[PDB]
């Protein structure tokens, strides 16, 4: 019946797990070290997670079958390879992308894959992006918000976005913990994570990208944001209203379009972790039905409630088909 | 015949203006110094603003009359008295509150008022809050997000919230620029201000308040957030979903209610700066029509579009009356 393609479905591979185990013992002050110790560290607070992330053919497929989920679009879980030094990140990105391709090929009717990269080295990341698109023929790209506590308005990353735009692959900008620029306010009450910091970190990255004019430089970029667009869809009117003040008094560059127009033209969103019919309806209304995709955020969230959320959405069947899988099949080139 | 009570309407008074002019010359590193120099500085980029903020019975009333706006609920404009040292802030809050009460008393069918205080000195602020409630008989309170780069989960401010709860006055937590904990990411593209920083700063403050259990300690507090609730209404499902992880792994304290239940019980929102029928409809649906109030954000925004936004809202007339003014009359003690 309804074709369900879940678009934010995390996976990991042993070489990355091993590298993160080692990294967990270092003095890295990144706020992601909370997650990294909890999942990849010695005496981990979340001991089952590595196994669940690594598994593709056991529990994961069983749960897909029990819930009638056609596909997972897999992505190397945050923080990807971004916490490592440039050489290590670059090496592990290739390894992880090869393993992603192999994972997809073992069950291509049930899995599609996003490749990743190490923007610590923008030139090498650009080469890897090209390899992912043309040599591995993967479905798209994923990166986890900031790299080296810089956001994607920084011209340092222009070679990355040039390659992404040229490749035609959509880039899913997944969260990671608040960067060092903002992490002081996220050290309490678990706010480092999905409950708050993930959304603030990722949305602020994207807003900087828009306001910096990144999408005039690279107008064919396609960006995807989970968690109902990291709430950016809610802020569209205010982003537009206040833009004049930003360019007049704040040194913001003049843009060809309004901020919300970049959001509708260059972005699409997914419903990961936001199983709200009201928020889904709002997003369809302001973005258009072509710009909203379904996701689970497995294994960090369970499949059944995410599935039931979309199966029961109070929207027409044709729009429901678009959200459940049609838009994803287009954006991520899935047949 | 629709009674329009605008709830986020900024004003200033000469003693505060004079103090901010002097403050503008100092080496303060607060991100609010951008606003303060633009408006109160010796060489202001926004030279008309002091006059427009100071004006109550001239341009402001003429514009209210031409647009059929019954009332402004006035508040001392951000950053209030919060940038000053404790003794200066305390004295100026007292003076500004006397001037607010006198302004209101001059035209009490057209103006209501929120008193303010200097949380730099919680014990003195507590006395002033009581005076605002019982002697000046003002309509509520206003404070501008952080004080001293601390948020309102900090036990330092417990005496303030104890007094606010006991007074029965609602506290409008208006924005100011991102605190030093987060300001590094808001130095570009005018993001210090309303376009992005204001919402991130204010929403993060409120989320810390909720997650810290402040509303179990003071369950009768009423908090009001502008800008369509600083987007917290959009995040309710995820805040609730992830709360288990926060209390299990993140050291968040155990709470009597769910995060969204505090938001609906203890908060109400206004539409200042978010003239979106879609966002208004979403907020009414998830918060209830009793929890949404209309505002303009004058003089930072013009009255006519804000008025026309609510007059044309695609909601029933009774709900429209609640949003336009009925809820404000209840929450802010207006006859
Ligand atoms: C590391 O990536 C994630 C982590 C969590 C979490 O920690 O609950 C949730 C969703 C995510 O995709
Ligand atoms: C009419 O202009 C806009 C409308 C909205 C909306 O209501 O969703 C958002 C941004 C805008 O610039
Ligand atoms: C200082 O308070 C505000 C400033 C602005 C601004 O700078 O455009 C807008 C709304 C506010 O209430
Ligand atoms: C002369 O010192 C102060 C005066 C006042 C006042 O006048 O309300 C308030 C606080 C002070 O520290
Ligand atoms: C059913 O539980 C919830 C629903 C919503 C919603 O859909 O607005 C938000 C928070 C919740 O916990
Ligand atoms: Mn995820
Ligand atoms: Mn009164
Ligand atoms: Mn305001």
């Amino acid at each position: 019946s309804l074709r369900l393609i879940a678009t934010e479905e995390a996976v990991t591979f042993q070489p990355v797990v091993d590298a993160l185990r080692a990294h967990s013992r270092t003095d890295d002050a990144s706020l992601d070290m909370i997650l990294v110790r909890d999942v990849y560290g010695d005496e981990p607070a979340r001991p089952a997670m590595i196994g669940r992330l690594s598994d593709v053919t056991g529990e994961r497929l069983a749960e897909m079958d029990s819930n009638g989920v056609d596909m997972h679009l897999l992505s190397l879980t945050a923080p990807g390879v971004q916490m490592f030094d440039a050489e290590t990140g670059t090496r592990l990105a290739r390894i992880a992308n090869d393993l992603m391709a192999q994972t997809v090929a073992a069950n291509p009717t049930r899995f599609a894959g996003l490749g990743t990269f190490a923007p610590q080295d923008p030139a090498s990341a650009a080469r890897e992006i090209e390899r992912v698109a043309t040599q591995l023929r993967l479905n798209g790209l994923v990166i986890n918000s900031h790299t080296n506590d810089l956001y994607y308005d920084d011209p340092f990353f222009h070679p990355v976005f040039e390659a992404i735009e040229a490749s035609g692959l959509a880039l899913y900008i997944h969260p990671r913990a608040p960067s060092k620029q903002i992490d002081r306010a996220f050290r309490d009450y678990g706010m480092n994570s999905a409950i708050w910091g993930y959304g603030i970190e990722t949305s602020t990255n994207a807003v900087r990208m828009i306001l910096s004019g990144l999408f005039d430089r690279f107008p064919r970029l396609k960006i995807v944001l989970g968690h109902m667009g990291e709430a950016i869809p809610f802020w569209l009117w205010r982003l537009d209203y206040m833009h004049g003040n930003a360019t007049t008094f704040g040194g913001a560059p003049k843009l060809k379009l309004k901020p919300s127009e970049y959001f509708r033209r260059n972005f699409a969103i997914t419903t990961s972790g936001v199983e709200s019919h009201a928020a889904l309806r709002y997003s369809i209304e302001v973005l258009g039905p072509e710009n909203v995709m379904w996701a689970i955020d497995y294994p960090y969230q369970p499949m059944a409630p995410a599935v039931q959320f979309i199966r029961t959405a109070p929207i027409p069947e044709d729009v429901k088909a678009m959200v459940a899988g049609g838009n994803a099949a287009r954006i991520f080139r899935i047949t």
